[PDB]
């Protein structure tokens, strides 16, 4: 069975519709799938604030997702999370790498979210999110992933600074043109698996261009990774950063992409 856990509390967001997109991608879902989701946190603006202020702003939605991702990991079904950005996982992973501290992470996102406070160049949580889950800072929300499980994929473009304390940390990268599913399954060994997606790794626009080489990954090879992940293996999966407004055309369209990469493991964990 599938257990849907949606957050519509600001977390840092930047970007003025990813809750709005976090709501429809919910809403497709359950549609979909027969299911209802559990909803936490409140709405709020966006805004540009520092991290040290956006992350005690985002206390109470943080904590309730943490409650509801626990007691999803610890029943038997794949625990879905429909989250506004990426900065809601500083709560959830440290609750797998807890569960499960097997578990290979693969972060499928264009950048490396690997800053900390004294590197972070614009101030923004979201880009702390996978460092402060390997504890190189201290969220307050835990830590415990060991980055030699933590796994980049579809990354690039990644600042020379960011790049030298992901090498560090021991975190591996899979950029686009290497991340077929096989090279990400060859990544994750004979571990159990969560998968955390970042919409921004997607090549924008044009769908297929049939004569141009893509610099992001395409719906196509995620939904090859989601193939390739056997069903007892994928422990839960988020969905993060779709930016898209509410009644929009343009949210209805990413949704029917979104709705095709996931498929394959989500109608595998509902049979
Ligand atoms: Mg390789
Ligand atoms: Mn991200
Ligand atoms: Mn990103």
């Amino acid at each position: 069975m599938i257990d849907l856990i949606v957050s519509q509390g600001r977390v840092a967001d930047r970007a003025a519709w990813m809750i709005e997109g976090a709501a429809r991608t919910a809403r497709a879902l359950e549609e979909r799938y027969g299911l209802k989701g559990h909803y936490v946190g409140e709405p709020a603006p966006h805004a540009d604030d520092d991290w040290s202020v956006a992350l005690p702003q985002a206390r109470e939605t943080l904590v309730a997702v943490r409650e509801a991702a626990t007691e999803s990991i610890k029943g038997d079904n794949l625990t879905v999370l429909v989250n506004n950005t990426c900065s809601v996982s500083l709560a959830t992973l440290p609750v797998v790498a807890r569960e499960h501290p097997d578990a290979v992470v693969l972060y499928i996102d264009g950048h490396g979210d690997f800053n900390t406070p004294e590197t972070t160049d614009t101030g923004y949580l979201g880009g702390m999110v996978l460092s402060g889950a390997c504890g190189l800072w201290d969220s307050g929300h835990g830590a415990g992933l060991r980055p030699e499980q933590a796994v980049l994929v579809g990354s690039r473009d990644i600042d020379e600074g960011e790049r030298e304390l992901i090498r560090k940390a021991g975190v591996r990268v899979i950029p686009p043109g290497e991340a077929t599913a096989q090279a990400v399954l060859d990544a994750v060994k004979d571990a159990p698996v969560w998968i955390h997606i970042d919409w921004d790794v997607l090549e924008p626009g044009s769908i297929p261009a049939d004569y141009t080489v893509p610099d992001g990954m395409l719906p196509a090879q995620i939904r090859a990774v989601f193939e390739a992940i056997p069903a007892e293996r994928l422990i839960g999966v988020e969905l993060a950063e779709l930016n898209a407004p509410a009644d929009s055309e343009r949210a209805e369209q990413a949704v029917a992409v979104i709705l095709d990469m996931v498929a394959p493991a989500f109608d595998a964990a509902a049979a």
